[PDB]
């Protein structure tokens, strides 16, 4: 009854009153290709590291996704997630800004976050949306950024349309996406790479890989993978 | 993101934009109770004694997996909690549905919706398809040709599954209720046809405390009808 369009992701879609997370339920079911797991909150909403708030209002899913591409190019899946709800956020008007890897800000306020996770090989993506509901501090919302309520649906709607679209083009050209997350993410500013052998610098731009490239004060270049990196802006 | 505010039918909710029968989905996988599986169309839409549902886009086809733990006695009244869910959220979009026993919802004796349980002793299946938008069968209706304008599917999907969340719970409380709302909702005072084997004519007059058809024939003799394996023709 919902009328879909889209050709992969949204083929399907489970909707749950409550669940303990999106993601983990899509990780441990079987569920075909573009299958969309999506529920009003979760109880038990994780992200980057070891919680996700996701109470009532918010837009909580995951999707499953089997892409058929080269082993090198499978870690770019997040991105497809973050320049999706860049997307969605202008649709509405909003202007969101990538905070490499996978969240998404607006005004430097966190509007939502990315996780992709697997099971086999399957591929999970995991996106969390801040629309209507309560935020932590620091942190903002459609509803925050707009002064009104958002129709919740037509967030979904516009989103999983965005994402099959960036999908369907992924698996053919899995270069693309580099480029719009470039043209989208937060660059010229100063980071802090958390943890061992922590260091600080200048976010210059992301490579071929979806690397994050650093210039260290010594002119000194790293490259940050984004599998479980901790930044900070300064 | 769909925020269903019910108590057992909603908990979950699967959506499919294609599926071949949306009672054989439920029937086969492993669901929670309460599971409402909807789909856009059906390619192999089923009716009652395996006749053939028109299932295009525009209409509402879905099934509810339902595990009442009520007496034997009482599980055939599933069908009615359906029918009756539908006539009143035809009601509250101003359409006079009215009930052709024992699963059929008819507006000016054309039928807009159909009704089809299936069980196997715990899991029952409780299968609804509402014509509102789609295109029809030649006798058949739907909301839109009532109305004479489209109506929004995914408002008679709310609709739809708030009156038979709370249609079951009272149901499993009170099994006999759902009785009175077929009886108030139901097409009675007309000759009708029964078929089975074979065949006989009378008034349908009411239904008993078993949800039977009573029908009284000319000669004045009095047959109680069970559903199940005959179908109801008016003359
Ligand atoms: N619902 C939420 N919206 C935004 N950020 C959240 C939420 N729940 C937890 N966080 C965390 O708060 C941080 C914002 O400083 C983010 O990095 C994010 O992981
Ligand atoms: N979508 C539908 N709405 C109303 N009646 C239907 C629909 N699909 C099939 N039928 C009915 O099922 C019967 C064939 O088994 C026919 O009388 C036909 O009109
Ligand atoms: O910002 C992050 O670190 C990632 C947050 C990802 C949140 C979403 S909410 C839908 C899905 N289910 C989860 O448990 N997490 C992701
Ligand atoms: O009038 C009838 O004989 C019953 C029709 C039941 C139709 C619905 S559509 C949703 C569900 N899936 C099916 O294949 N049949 C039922």
């Amino acid at each position: 009854m919902l009328g879909l369009k889209t050709s992969i992701i949204g083929r399907r879609v489970i909707y749950f009153q409550e669940i303990t997370s999106t993601n983990e339920f899509a990780k441990t079911s079987y569920l075909e290709e573009g299958t969309v797991i999506v529920a009003d909150k979760q109880t038990m909403g994780h992200g980057a590291l070891n919680k996700w708030e996701s109470p009532e209002g918010g837009l909580w899913l995951s999707i499953v996704l089997s892409p058929k591409v080269p082993q090198k190019d499978l870690p770019k899946i997040v991105f497809l997630g973050a320049v999706g709800v860049v997307e969605t956020l202008k649709e509405f008007s909003i202007d969101g800004r990538i905070k490499w890897p996978n969240d998404v800000l607006v005004n430097y306020k966190a509007i939502a976050g990315v996780l992709v996770e697997g099971k086999g090989d399957k591929i999970v993506l995991g996106i969390g949306l801040n629309v209507n509901n309560k935020v932590p501090n620091g942190a903002t919302s459609m509803k925050l950024e707009l002064g009104s309520e958002v129709p919740l649906l037509s967030v979904f709607r516009s989103l999983i349309t965005n994402l099959d679209r960036l999908y369907l083009n992924f698996l053919k050209n899995p270069m693309d996406i580099l480029n719009l997350v470039r043209d989208n993410m937060i660059l010229g500013v100063r980071v802090k790479i958390l943890g061992d052998g922590s260091f600080e610098g200048i976010a210059e731009d992301i490579d071929d890989f979806g690397r994050l490239i650093i210039r260290l004060d010594s002119g000194e270049v790293k490259k940050v993978i984004y599998g479980d990196v901790s930044l900070r802006f300064l």
